């Protein structure tokens, strides 16, 4: 079983490989590489060249075209001795794309063939220094059968093609920037292609190119839009253009992740490019501009100045994902965004900040790389990064981005670079910001509060500390930015000054407890805290309802109104999971029902921003806000206040959801607010009165003119368990079981259903016509979905749910252990759960533990669960 690695064992290269010329010889069952490699020695004169290789057919190594006889394989290697300073190495090897279940390497999707090397895949395809600090200039020529695969893609441009004898052919192309392996691609096959062009600001012609399987032509525009789109927005928002003159990304069915920014050669989950308003969501379309964007993104940060190991993920990840939240926010609503961030953040992230798997967004140990492509890597990383640019501001952000480029472009970096580059372009000081990056866990930020009438004075006493993680036993006070508002009653800011002279709003939370002192407070305020959500921490402050419904009426970001809101119902939803687990049933304040529906009803809100406010924290939010979680207590509640809600305000929501009737659908941003508005309501009105709700159901789900509707109405009937869910159920499944990423949404629908026998009908969905084990998407939507979204039924009592997942994963262990170590997150939180259940959760990852051919991917979590 393998060993972790430690950051700080982090030692430059012995060698580095300059240029790769590359030749396959293509085929599913036996692809044969030839790698001709220049070499070049860094470290001692006696060093060896160690070349990673796993699952490699070995055929010859020459060096200089001499064949070597100073070498030996060893564990997923090839040790080189006895070099020369510099030489050419020449590698003969064979693979098997078809036997590749795990879709890393060299794979097949259905009839194409492609690539996955990030993190460590490209040591699957060739021996080489599988490491992102060795960046070569790559030449790759295809070889194939023309019939199968007319198309053969590679990084770069297309520098020479010739036919061969028996119906082959081959295209070889040339990438000029040097790369680390990570992101090499190869795709050949058959394809449908969307072509177009962008056109640069200083008056570069770019080639687009969205390869997509034979009849998915219809389904491609939106995506070459969001392409040109994120082009655009990179341009003027962070100054950068695209580097090369063509821009290939190409949509594939069988995909582990999202999606791949490799060089010129995006390779996307077909999910995030395929879209028509009869098969795609508003949320799909957001989706895929936001992955899109995401990927485009990457070609800066990430390939241009990329990662000198992998222990520096974050600098990319939470770099491109802060850039496409504000590519997403800056086109559409950015409280929307920032409130759907944040509710992953809250709801999601926090989990597994708390979890055995904690790390900050910096690792310091790693035994298998692809287990921290993670929320905290990711969207904690994300919140770092907007720590920084809160810090900062936007001016100096952006002269730090410039900086970071001018020092950093062409070579692999790390974190502390990137900070480096914002502290000496801003001459802000962030030597103890540095500690986002190194301390796990979520801090807790505990603020008390006194206003002083003769003094004119409002205090805030502001308290910090993170409890220890299985990680780290010794934490440290962080650098927290603390934004604040303070309001009169009337809703005015009152300016925020001390001694004579303004405060900035951003309060420096740097030790364990201090104070913050206002002058010429007239009036008591209430404050608003921890805006914008301005650092990723737990909030401990003592709100009244009052305060929080005054909030919700005045509040100036329409983030903070949400956020009161979420606080508002927090102390509720506490109070009704603790009389659920006695037997009672729910009690709401008339105020607090009151609160919403005044937003319901006050047409000055923006109806992005209410329908927000009218969604309810997911089960995954509510359950952050407890120490011991009770999943069913939990998922009851929240039905039960969807009820109660509905009661109350049946009236107010009938109206606002035909006042928000659009018989017009279009993809822009007013409309998508109102829709979404429409189906809050919607989720309501499903819980009335059952006659009335199923005919409003019904009547969605046939006369959508959209799958947003249809979806939602959908949606409404199996959350509800509405006469009309079976019939609608079929109808979906006979008009769309061809069709794999609409089928997904129904998985998703029959795995997170409330009803009683839900496992007993997943199980059977695994003999469904369009699921299957060989595909991730299918995997995700119906296994994945039961265990990480029905945590009711994933944690039934009679402990069904994990035997459930035990058996899926002793499937998937072996055939791709990347959705499995997905798939098992949910069993190893089991800290967080009751005695009972710990004790059955426990006894499946021992059952786990004892597979014969653990992989290392599941061996890792399995193991710090079980500690
Ligand atoms: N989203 C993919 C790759 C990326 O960051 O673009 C992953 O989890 O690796
Ligand atoms: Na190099
Ligand atoms: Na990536
Ligand atoms: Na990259
Ligand atoms: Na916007
Ligand atoms: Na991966
Ligand atoms: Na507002
Ligand atoms: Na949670
Ligand atoms: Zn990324």
């Amino acid at each position: 079983q393998p060993q972790a690695k430690y950051r700080h064992d982090y030692r430059a290269p012995d060698y580095q490989i300059t240029d790769i010329d590359l030749t396959f010889d293509l085929d599913a069952q036996k692809t044969v590489v030839t790698a001709v490699s220049q070499a070049v020695r860094h470290g001692a004169s006696d060093a060896p060249l160690r070349l990673n290789g796993e699952d490699l057919k070995l055929v010859s190594v020459h060096i200089n075209d001499e064949p070597w006889t100073a070498w030996k394989e060893e564990e997923g290697a090839l040790v080189i001795s006895n070099l020369p300073e510099r030489f050419t190495l020449k590698i003969i090897n064979e693979i098997s794309p078809a036997a590749n279940t795990a879709l890393e390497g060299l794979y097949q999707s259905g009839d194409a063939l492609c690539t996955q090397c990030e993190a460590e895949g490209f040591r699957h395809i060739t021996y080489y220094l599988d490491r992102p600090d060795v960046l070569a200039r790559f030449t790759t020529k295809i070889i194939a059968d023309k019939i199968k695969y007319p198309f053969l893609l590679s990084n770069g441009n297309r520098v020479a093609q010739g036919e061969l004898e028996n119906g082959r052919h081959w295209v070889q192309w040339q990438d000029p920037f040097p790369k680390p392996c990570y992101l090499f691609a190869l795709v050949a096959g058959d394809f449908d292609v969307l072509r177009d062009t962008f056109t640069t600001r200083s008056g570069r012609e770019v080639a687009l190119e969205l390869y997509v399987d034979r009849g998915n032509l219809d389904r491609a525009p939106w995506a070459m839009t969001s392409l040109k789109n994120s082009m655009k927005w990179d341009e003027e928002r962070f100054g950068l253009e695209y580097d090369l003159d063509i821009y290939m990304i190409v949509a594939v069915d069988f995909f582990n992740a999202g999606a791949m920014e490799n060089k010129g050669l995006n390779i996307f989950n077909s999910k995030y490019v395929l879209a028509r308003t009869d098969t795609a969501t508003d949320k799909d379309y957001l989706d895929i501009e936001r992955v899109i964007g995401h990927e485009y993104f990457h070609n800066w940060t990430g390939n241009r100045v990329t990662c000198r190991d992998w222990f520096q993920l974050s600098l990319k990840e939470g770099l491109t994902v802060f850039r496409d939240q504000e590519f997403s926010s800056d086109l559409g609503s950015r409280a929307v965004n920032r409130i759907n961030n944040v509710r992953t953040m809250r709801g999601l992230q926090f989990a597994e900040d708390a979890s055995p798997m904690a790390h900050p967004i910096r690792p310091d140990m790693v035994i298998e790389m692809n287990n921290f492509y993670t929320l905290t890597v990711y969207e904690k990383g994300a919140e770092v990064i907007r720590m920084i640019h809160t810090l900062l501001g936007e001016e100096n952000f952006q002269k730090g981005m410039q900086l970071y480029f001018e020092r950093h472009d062409g070579s692999a970096a790390t974190c502390d670079d990137f900070v480096q580059a914002m502290e000496d372009a801003s001459n802000v000081d962030l030597s103890h910001f540095r500690r986002w990056y190194s301390q796990s866990g979520t801090p807790i930020v505990t603020v008390k509060d006194d206003y002083n009438p003769e003094t004119e004075q409002y205090t805030l006493t502001i308290s910090q500390r993170t409890p220890a993680t299985p990680d780290q036993a010794e934490k440290q006070p962080l650098h927290i930015p603390f934004a604040i508002e303070l309001y009169d009653n009337e809703g005015k800011v009152i300016p925020l000054q001390k001694g004579g002279h303004p405060v900035n709003s951003v309060l420096n939370v740097t030790q364990a407890e201090q104070t913050f002192v206002f002058d010429n407070v007239y009036f008591q305020p209430v404050p608003a805290l921890l805006c914008e959500f301005s650092a990723p921490v737990k909030l401990e402050y003592k709100w009244s309802d009052q305060q929080l419904t005054f909030l919700m009426r005045h509040a100036r970001n329409d983030f903070s109104r949400w956020d009161a809101a979420q606080s508002l119902l927090a102390t509720y939803i506490k109070l009704n999971v603790a009389r659920h687990q006695q037997g009672q049933p729910l009690s709401l304040p008339v105020h607090v029902a009151d609160a919403f529906r005044a937003v319901l009803l006050d047409e000055k809100i923006d109806p992005a921003l209410a329908a927000e406010i009218l969604t309810l924290p997911s089960v995954n939010e509510m359950a952050e806000l407890f120490d011991i979680i009770d999943p069913i207590a939990i998922a009851e509640v929240r039905e039960a206040l969807t009820r109660t809600l509905a009661t109350e305000l049946a009236d107010e929501l009938l109206a606002i959801y035909n006042a928000n009737y659009q018989s017009e659908y279009r993809v822009e941003h007013e409309d998508i607010a109102k829709r979404t508005l429409r189906n809050a309501c919607l989720r309501f009105l499903a819980f009335g009165e059952t006659h009335l709700a199923d005919v409003l159901v019904s009547k969605q789900f046939h006369e959508a003119n959209n799958m947003t509707d249809a979806l939602a109405a959908l949606s409404a009937a199996v959350a509800a368990q509405l006469p009309c869910r079976d019939a609608l159920m079929q109808e979906y499944d006979d008009k769309w079981h061809q069709n794999g990423l609409v089928m997904d949404k129904w998985f998703i629908l029959q795995a997170t259903s409330p009803a009683a026998n839900v496992l007993e009908t997943v199980r059977g969905l695994l003999q469904h016509r369009s699921f299957t084990m060989s595909n991730p998407n299918r995997i995700r939507s119906l296994i994945g979905a039961f265990a990480g979204s029905n945590p009711a039924a994933f944690h039934a009592e009679d402990g069904s749910g994990y035997l459930f997942l035990v058996e899926m994963l002793t499937d998937l262990n072996s055939r791709n252990p990347q959705v499995a170590s997905r798939l098992i997150e949910p069993l190893i939180r089991l800290k967080r759960y009751d005695a009972k259940r710990q004790e059955k959760m426990r006894a499946a990852l021992e059952q786990l533990k004892g597979l014969e051919n653990l992989s290392g991917d599941l061996y890792e979590k399995i193991t710090k669960a079980l500690a």
